[PDB]
DNA sequence: CCCCCCCCTATCGAATCCGTCTAAAGTTA
C-alpha cells in the first residue's frame, strides 16, 4: 500500500532538508537506491548536494530477531558512549518490517 | 493462556408468404 514509500520519502526528507544523519534497518529486502535518488532529484538538482545527502543514511541488513537486536544494542552502545561529541549523531532510525523477522517465531504453543 | 487460513456450476428456445403472362386461323356458286 504505502508503508516503505512513505518510510524512504521521510528519510529523504530529513537527510536533505535538516542535514542529519538517519538509520534503516532493511529487513525484507525493500529498499533501492534508484527510488531515494528520484526523491533527491525532485527535490534539488546539484550533485554534490544529492552525495552528501545520501552520505547521511546507513543502511543495515537483518533477517532474523537476532541481528536486529545486536544491531540496536551496538546503536545504543555506541551514541552512549559517543555522547561527548555533537556531530554524526543519529536522530531518526526507521525499521522497515519488524513483522518479517517476528511472524516465524509466533504460533504454536 | 498465546497466533493465523478456502472455494465454481450449468443450456435454452422457432418465426414469417409473395408475385401474372401470352393471340391464332378462311370458306363456300
Ligand atoms: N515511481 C514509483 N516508484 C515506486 N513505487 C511507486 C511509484 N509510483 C507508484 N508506486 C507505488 O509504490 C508502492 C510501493 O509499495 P510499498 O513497498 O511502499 O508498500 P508496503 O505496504 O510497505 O509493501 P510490502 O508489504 O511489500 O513491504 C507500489 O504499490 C506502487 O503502486
Ligand atoms: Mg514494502
Amino acid at each position: 500500500s504505502g508503508k516503505t514509500q512513505v518510510c524512504l520519502c521521510m528519510a529523504a526528507n530529513v537527510a536533505h532538508g535538516l542535514q542529519q544523519n538517519v538509520l534503516y534497518v532493511d529487513s525484507n529486502g525493500g529498499l533501492t537506491a534508484s527510488r531515494l535518488l528520484q526523491l533527491l532529484q525532485a527535490k534539488t538538482q546539484d550533485e554534490e548536494e544529492q552525495a552528501e545527502a545520501l552520505r547521511r543514511i546507513q543502511v543495515v541488513h537483518a533477517f532474523d530477531i537476532f541481528q536486529m537486536l545486536d544491531v540496536l544494542q551496538e546503536l545504543r552502545g555506541t551514541v552512549a558512549q559517543q555522547v561527548t561529541g555533537s556531530s554524526g549523531t543519529v536522530k531518526v532510525v526507521v525499521v522497515d518490517s519488524v513483522t518479517a523477522v517476528v511472524s516465524p517465531l509466533l504460533g504454536g504453543q
